[PDB]
């Protein structure tokens, strides 16, 4: 019932995430002068390192708040995609089930500890 134990465990989980060779694409913001077009689909870029400031500056409330710019990075390559077999998306969706399947216990120990808190 540590309802701040989800900022370590984030920050573990961006270490891991960061190792994975899947995440590459996804670090550092997109290259605008590699993709002059990016900003004409996509609205609110979002990478990796952003996600970690962010926590590290202490600007989450919530791992609900990273998980969803976690999604948006995720949801940017699908949007930008020529094809849904693109390498950079197919390494998008690795990536996503990685995430998906490593934050759902962050989600429900904090949502488990702040019902404990009320209680
Ligand atoms: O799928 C791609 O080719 C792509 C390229 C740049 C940024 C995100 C992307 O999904």
């Amino acid at each position: 019932y540590d309802i701040q134990a989800w900022k370590k465990q984030c920050e573990e989980l961006l270490n891991l995430i960061f190792q994975c060779e899947d995440s590459e694409p996804f670090r550092q913001p997109v290259d605008l002068l590699e993709y002059p077009d990016y900003r004409d689909i996509i609205d609110t870029p979002m990478d990796f390192a952003t996600v970690r400031e962010t926590l590290e500056a202490g600007n989450y409330e919530s791992p609900m708040e990273l998980c969803k710019d976690v999604r948006l990075i995720f949801s940017n390559s699908k949007a930008y995609t020529p094809s849904k077999r693109s390498r950079i998306y197919s390494m998008s969706l690795r990536l996503s089930a990685f995430f998906e399947e490593h934050i759902s216990s962050v989600l429900s120990d904090y949502k488990s500890a702040l019902r404990f808190h009320k209680r």
